[PDB]
C-alpha cells in the first residue's frame, strides 16, 4: 500500500503559514548562529579594505553573500557593490539591512540579487567585468560533490572567476582542511573573520569515499535561554587541489598568491592556518 | 541498524546553495501559481475600496498578506497599510515590489514584517487598534485543526479581532466550502479576487475524520509542460464559521456577510463562490 | 546539499540485527492485532464448514491467507488446503503453526506459498482449478487503487476467479463499508469471523477523491501492560460495485449469491450486514 | 502545516500485500547478494569441520545464522545445531530450506529460532551452555556503536560468549578492518568462506567521528543489469576486537586469532582478509 499523502508539496508556502521547517529548533539555533557576526575582527577589516585599496578597485562583486556582512562594510567604505546568493533565507538579511539603512544613499546604491554559482554566468550581467570579486568566509566549500568528479566545483569557479575584469582580482578562501582532514577536528571559534561570541560545541565527522575525502559534516551543539543542535556539510579542500582548481579557472592566465591568515603562505612554516585565503589577478 | 545521516538540517541554509525545496518541481509550478495575480478583478477593487471609504478606514492591516497584492492596492490608493504574514518565501515578494517601488512615498511608507496569527497579540503593537483588517482570499482556511478541537481556529480568529479599533472592521473571508463539502469538487478559476490567467487542472480530496469533515486538500496540475503540487484547506461550512467569527469579538458586534460582494440571504438561487464576512465592533 | 545518507537500503537485511521496523512500537501492537483469533466463532465454523461440505468441496485453495487460521481449520477437518499470501511478516506465523504441528499427516500435507493477487495465474500452478477459493476476512479490501481507475481491482479478481475449477466456488468478502461511509465509523470489535479479545479503540478517517470515496484508514489504539497506536488503510467497497467487480470476473457466467453475516441478504431488510460474503459458483 | 499522512505504520503489514519493500530495486539485488552462497570453499569446509572435531564439539549454536549456509553444514555432518538470528527476511530461508529438507532426520532435529545479541541470555535457554558457538563470516560487525562507547559491542560479546560451555569454543570474525582502514578501499570478492559468483563492483565510504572511524559503508553495484544496495559495517581493528572479546569472559580463556584459516603471526608478509578468533573458556 506504502503510499505517502502529504498536506502540501516540499517546497511550497500558504499566507497564515510559517514555511517548511523555518519553526523548527535547528533553524532557531542556526539563525543565531549566521546572525553571530557582530564582531568583524579588526584584523580582517585592515586587510580587506587594504588589499582593495592597494589594487584600485572600486567596482566589487561579493558572490556568496549571506546575511551581508562582509558587504555591509564594503558599502560602508564607499565601495560600489553587488551582492548574490543563492539563498534567500540568508538573502533576506542582507535585504532587510539595506531597507532598515535605505536613506544612506551609498546604501540606496547596494545591490542584492539571487544568483547561482552554476549559472553565474548568466545570472549577473557582469558588464566588461569586476574589480574585484569576494567569496570570503569558507562559502565555496558549501558547494557539493553531487556528480562524483568535481566537474561542479570547476564549473563554479569558471563561473566567478570569469566575473573578474582584466587585471582584477578575484580573493577567495578555504578553512585549512588539510589539517582538519589530520586531526580529524574541525575546532570552533577560529573564525578569523568574525570573532564569535556564542559558546559552542562542535562534533566533526568526515566521509572518504573510495579513499578520497568527500565530506565534513558538522554537528554544532550551542547553549541559548538550553542545548540546541544543528549540522552542516562542507566539501574539504586541501590546498594543492583548490590552488589547481583555482588557477585553472582562469585558464591559466594569473598572478597567484596564497594567504596564511591574511598574512602570506611559506608552505612549511611553524605557523598553521586556520583558513586560506587566494588571492588571484589576471591578464594582458 | 536504521540510522538517517543527513548533509544539513531541516530548516538551515548555507551560502553558496538553493535552500532546502526551493528549486524543486513542485516549487516551480506553485510559484507561477501565486504570481498568477495580475488581473485583480475590477468589481473588487470597486468593492473593497468602496467598503473601507463608506466606513472612513484609512489605517488598515493585511494580516495573511502573502506576495501583498491586496497591499499593493490598498497603498496606492492612498491608504495607510500594515502587512504581515508568517511565510517568509511569500513575503519575499511583498518586500521585492516594496523596495522595487521605494521612490514612491506612498510606498516608503508601507510597512511589512513577519507576523503568526496564533501570536499575532505579541506580534503587532496594535496601537489604539486598525481601523480595518483585511485578510482576503480564502487564507484563513490555511490554518489546520491540529489539536482535534478547533482552540486554534479560535485562538486565531480572537488574535486578529482584537486587532480591530473599536467601531472599526475586520474583513476575513472563506470559500463556499459547503457547497465543496456538498459536491465534493473544489472547483477551478472561481477566484473572485484575481482573475486567474493559468489553465490548471484540480484533483479534489476531502479527509473526513469520526464523520466530521476535516480536510481539503487540492491537488493543482498545471500547463507550464504538465507539473503538479498541492495544498491543503480546513473546510469551513458558513455556519460553524459564522459562530467561531462572531464568538471571537466575545460577540459584540456589526456582523453581515457576502455573497461574492453582493449579499447573502440563505437559500437564495445564487450559490456562492466565497463568503465575505464584514465585522465591526460595539464593545 | 540536501542528499540523504543511509546505513543501509530500504529493504535489506544483515545477519545479527532485527530488520526494518520489527522491534518498533506498530509493529509490537500489531503484532497483538494479527494475533488476536484465538476464539473463532461457532456460527463462522459451522457455516464455512457447511458451504463447502454441502458443494462436496474438497481441494481448496486459501488466497492471502495471513497467519492462516481460516486455513488451519480447514486443514484440521481434513481438507487439501493450498494457502498463499504476498506478505512475509504474517506467512510467518502460518509457516510457524505448520512446522509446529508438522507430525499430523494432516498439516504435513499443508501447503504454504508466496503469491500475489495481481500475478496470482503465473504464482500457483491451478491445475484443472480449486473446488473452493476462499479469501475471507475482508482482505481483498487491503488492495488499493493505486492507478486510479480500479484495474487493479479488477485483475485482482480475475486472477483470484481462475482459480476456481467449472462448478467451483469463490467464496469472497468486505466489510460493509456503504454503511461505514455513511455512518463515517467503523466500529471496533464487530469481527464475525474470530470474537476479538483485545480491548481497542478507533478512529476513522474517509478520504474522497473528486467525490468517489478511495480510502479508509483506522488508526487503532490499544491497551497492553500502555497505549500503543498504529495505522491500516482499505478500499471500501460498496455492495453494488463490489458485485459488478466480482461478477464481471468470471466473464458472467456464475450462480451469485451474497450474505448478510453468514445469513441470506434481502436488500432492504431491517437487519444491517457487518461484512458481506459473496459465494459464487461457476458455468456448464 | 507539515503533517505527515501514511497508509500504514512502518512495520506493519497486511494480508493481500508485499511488505513493506520487500518488492523494491535494492531489496530485489540484495536477495541476489545473500544467495550468493553456492560454493562454500572447500578450504573452509575443511578448516570448521576440523576445528570442532579435534576439540569434540558437537552441540553447537549458530548465533546470527542468516539464510543458514554455515548451519546446513554442521546439520548434514551430524553435528547438533540451534541457530538463532535477529532477522526475520534472512530466517526465513534458513526456515525454508529446512522444511524443504524436513524428511531428513538430522534436519528434523535443526533448531531455527529468533534471538538477539542484546538479548542473547534470556532469548535462549543455553542449558549447561553450548560446545561451540560460532558467528561466522563477520556478522558482528553489523551491529553498530549507536550509543558512542562501545557498550553495546561489549554486552554482545557478552551475552555470546556466555552461551559458550567451560571447556567449549567460541568461533566470530571480523574482516581485517586495519587493512581496509589503510586502503580505504574493501576489495570486492575476498568471501573467503563462500566463493562469490556475482560479478559485483564496490564503493567504499568510511565515517570517522571526532578522529575515530565509526563506520564502513559499502555500497554494492550489481550485473544482473546495472542495480545497487548498501550495507554498513563497524571497523574492528584487531587490536580493538581482541580486547572487546577477550574481556568478554572476563578473562578466562585460551585465546588464538586465525589468518585466513592459517595461524596470524604479527608482522608477517601475508595479509589476511579476514581474523579468525578462536576461543576456550578456563573458568
Amino acid at each position: 500500500v506504502d503510499s505517502v499523502y502529504r498536506t502540501r508539496s516540499l517546497g511550497v508556502a500558504a499566507e497564515g503559514l510559517p514555511d517548511q521547517y523555518a519553526d523548527g529548533e535547528a533553524a532557531r539555533v542556526w539563525q543565531l548562529y549566521i546572525g553571530d557576526t557582530r564582531s568583524r575582527t579588526a584584523e580582517y577589516k585592515a586587510w580587506l579594505l587594504g588589499l582593495l585599496r592597494q589594487h584600485g578597485c572600486h567596482r566589487v562583486l561579493d558572490v556568496a553573500c549571506g546575511t551581508g556582512v562582509d558587504s555591509i562594510m564594503l558599502v560602508e567604505e564607499g565601495f560600489s557593490v553587488m551582492s548574490v546568493d543563492a539563498s534567500d533565507k540568508m538573502l533576506k538579511y542582507a535585504l532587510k539591512e539595506r531597507w532598515n539603512r535605505r536613506k544612506e544613499p551609498s546604501f540606496d546604491n547596494w545591490v542584492i540579487e539571487e544568483a547561482n554559482w552554476l549559472t553565474l554566468d548568466k545570472d549577473v550581467l557582469s558588464g566588461d567585468g569586476f574589480d574585484a570579486v569576494i567569496c570570503l568566509g569558507n562559502s565555496f566549500a558549501h558547494l557539493p560533490d553531487c556528480k562524483g568528479d568535481q566537474s561542479e566545483h570547476r564549473l563554479a569557479l569558471k563561473n566567478i572567476a570569469s566575473m573578474v575584469r582584466p587585471g582584477g582580482l578575484l580573493v577567495i578562501d578555504h578553512r585549512n582542511y588539510d589539517y582538519i582532514l589530520s586531526t580529524g577536528c574541525a575546532p570552533p571559534g577560529k573564525n578569523i573573520y568574525y570573532k564569535s561570541d556564542l559558546t559552542k560545541d562542535i562534533t566533526t565527522s568526515v566521509l572518504t569515499v573510495n579513499n578520497k575525502a568527500h565530506m565534513v559534516t558538522l554537528d554544532y551543539t550551542v547553549q541559548v535561554p538550553g542545548f540546541s543542535k544543528f549540522r552542516l556539510s562542507y566539501y574539504p579542500h586541501c590546498l594543492a587541489s583548490f590552488t589547481e582548481l583555482v588557477r585553472a579557472a582562469f585558464g591559466g592566465r594569473c598572478q597567484h598568491s596564497v594567504l596564511g591568515d591574511f598574512k602570506p603562505y611559506k608552505p612549511g612554516q611553524a605557523y598553521v592556518p586556520c583558513y586560506f585565503i587566494h588571492v588571484l589577478k589576471k591578464t594582458d
